[PDB]
């Protein structure tokens, strides 16, 4: 309402998803359209993303929980964000060109994990200030939403102009408007805290239980073969487009105008899924998943491949909360430390590793829809065994 | 558009006037309110700030537009701007805290003529960029006036907070930002003591330069510690700086779309009647200012010298331009707009520095404000006919 570290963190969440709104949509169209990088090349790319995801994230989530409390961490964050651009422009961009990819993929993470593995710490770490504070987390998480999207349209209209200042942009918001809030830093009831830890003994018992492995398979099967297809996506989704600048200006306006639709449905999203329940609100996720990669498989037209992308943000809610309730409703409380640390962020990352060289070998052999055809086979395929992923009903 | 150098001294622009931004405006208030100084030592200080303005100014007149020209000039200015913040928190600040205001002032303006004489020689060395280059200077100074607004609000804001770390932003601003500009790397008029003598024969300069020291130079020693009475009508030492911080960053979007729409004026009414407008505006502030009483009262007088400054910037330059030979130009602006001005400001800024002392602020506001007016009236037939 007029809290003053609420501003503080509340313009450090625009600022952010400000840089995070510059690089990740925009990371593949900057590599194929802009670094003449091919599909095999990038699919060696986003394995090291995973790589490096697989071991920053479990780090972070015994840091930031614990040590990490102390703003330390916050700060080396914003270290490699204010050297951004002269990471892209200067380092990143000629060890692409190098031609030596396996030399490049491990420079070219250590500024990556920033955003991958970063984000979810920094999410955390504003979760405990609004938890310290009268503000609420769920209205300071959407004061970023606008600044993915103000971003998204900017970059995807001025990428064909200059896409070296946009980049240039980025690592100056992490400069001047990053430390202006570091240097103005910092009995009660919490409405949602979960203030919780994880122990080998509490993963050991996990592992007794097969509805774990059933979960896991979702994750792996579904959700990991999903996002490797989003990861080349919008180079496939471009070359549907007149021009080049037809392709990132509608790509553009349509991460913009998702997120607008996206927040808008989990609002009303937590309703559905209390009626649905658990296990059948993530299956209708499952469906929306491998509808959209098997629809890729036969897309012809731009307007086709524009339904195609907002199909994505449907999606998004019925995953965020459907894992969240189903966590909730089908395991102890004191179990969610390791079930999201072993199956939702380690068995993902460790099928994303494999998953996006194979789907980006498949672009260089079979093309985009040939390998959305077997991606899209097999997702629906988990989402059909996910059915029965307890035991068989009638 | 998308000129290379455009954006390397665009945000030098931006970045220096971030700095500047946090110097002059907040200046009087960081030696009254902060470092506990007198009205009459407060007088000392603007005395000698006038006096390395007098000496340095015209040595970069020379400098820049001539030799300059290879950025070794723009190098030492970024030398003394590095460091700004150990500056007023280590040398600065403890010299006028030693009781002896004489052996501070010399070593307080070495680090001051870089904003007062430095920053019209830093407008010009990229006034030469941009004449070189596609790009406009009338929308690159646009670039830093933002930076000026930006920095006076939040400067303004978090200065009774911490305004030791505000200055410790300025100088690192100088040090992590000019630098990295630095490794990234018409007026074509000349003057001589033959031309400054042909000058002093005509009366026309003299009546001009009379108006440059009756009426400016009255008016600008009048804002030299007008915000420290400004601050005084406000409930808290924090509703002062809070306000006096909102001013000049709204008084700058004010000026900047007046004095764009301000040329159509001027041509019309002319460079006389553009410098008789200017004087009155100028006098009616500081007589204003004699009788103030309110808060809300201060704030239109202070929003009065944005009134003002195209009036007299623009008014300056179309007199010159209508009433005397291009080839004087030169001189013209050393001679009355630079020397005279500053001489005047010397003087100036000590007696009513001292008045403030005996008289206060209201009572030397009436003398201020009758001499502006009073040269202002003589103006109408002094001053060279429309
Ligand atoms: S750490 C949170 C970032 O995740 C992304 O958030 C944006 C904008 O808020 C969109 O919701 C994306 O779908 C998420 O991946
Ligand atoms: S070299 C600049 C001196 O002029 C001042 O510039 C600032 C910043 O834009 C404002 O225009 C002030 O009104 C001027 O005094
Ligand atoms: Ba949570
Ligand atoms: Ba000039």
């Amino acid at each position: 309402l007029k809290n003053t570290n609420f501003w503080m963190f509340g313009l450090f969440f625009f600022f952010y998803f400000f840089i995070m709104g510059a690089y990740f949509p925009f990371f593949p169209i900057w590599l194929h359209d802009i670094n003449h990088i091919s599909k095999s090349d990038t699919g060696i790319i986003f394995a090291a993303i995973s790589l490096f995801s697989l071991l920053f994230q479990p780090l972070f989530g015994l840091l930031s929980d614990k040590l990490g409390l102390r703003k330390y961490l916050l700060w080396i964050i914003t270290g490699m964000l204010v050297m951004f651009a002269p990471f892209f422009i200067f380092i990143f961009g000629p060890l692409l060109q190098y031609n030596i990819l396996v030399g490049s993929i491990v420079g070219g993470i250590y500024l990556g994990f920033s955003f991958n593995a970063g984000c979810p710490a920094v999410e955390a770490f504003i979760e405990k200030v609004s938890r310290r504070s009268n503000f609420e987390f769920g209205r300071a998480r959407m004061f970023g939403a606008v600044g993915w999207a103000l971003v998204a349209s900017i970059v995807g209209i001025m990428f064909t102009i200059n896409n070296q200042f946009v980049f240039w942009l980025g690592s100056g918001m992490a400069l001047i408007l990053a430390v202006l809030l570091f240097f103005a830093k910092t009995v009660a009831n919490a409405v949602g805290a979960n203030h919780s830890a994880f122990s080998l003994k509490l993963a050991l018992e996990l592992f007794r239980q097969p509805k774990l492995w059933f979960l896991s398979l979702y994750v792996i099967g579904v959700s990991s073969t999903y996002d490797v297809f989003d990861q080349q996506f919008a180079n496939f989704f471009t070359s549907f487009f007149a021009t080049g600048e037809q392709g990132t200006r509608v790509f553009g306006y349509v991460t913009t105008m998702g997120e607008l639709l996206n927040a808008s449905i989990m609002f009303f999203a937590p309703l559905i899924i209390n009626r649905i329940g658990g296990k059948n609100a993530l299956l209708l996720a499952g469906t929306i998943m491998s509808v959209r990669i098997i629809g890729s498989s036969f897309a012809t037209s731009a307007l086709e491949v524009v339904i195609l992308k907002t199909l994505h943000m449907f999606e998004v809610p019925f995953l965020l909360v459907g894992s969240f309730k189903y966590i909730t409703s089908q395991f102890e409380v004191r179990f969610s430390a390791t079930i999201y640390l072993v199956a939702f962020a380690f068995f993902k990352q460790l099928a994303m590793i494999f998953m996006s060289v194979l789907a980006g070998n498949m672009y260089e052999s079979i093309g985009f829809q040939g390998a959305y055809l077997v991606l899209g086979l097999v997702a629906l395929g988990f989402t059909l065994i996910s059915v029965f992923t307890l035991s068989g009903p009638g």
